[PDB]
């Protein structure tokens, strides 16, 4: 399940701006992209969408 575009893991989506890592952009089967913050914690490489518009155009 779940393409790169879709993160299976709520991964502490609360390390907010400055309180956290980069913003990263994903897209669940609701009807929009959802950006989260990575935190320094899940330094998973994060080969993810950087630009909002990429997540949006790629997956919407």
């Amino acid at each position: 399940y779940n393409r790169l575009c879709i993160k299976p893991r709520d991964w502490i989506d609360e390390c907010d701006s400055n309180e956290g890592g980069e913003r990263a952009y994903f897209r669940n089967g609701k009807g929009g992209c959802d950006s989260f913050w990575i935190c320094p914690e899940d330094h998973t490489g994060a080969d993810y969408y950087s630009s909002y518009r990429d997540c949006f155009n790629a997956c919407i």
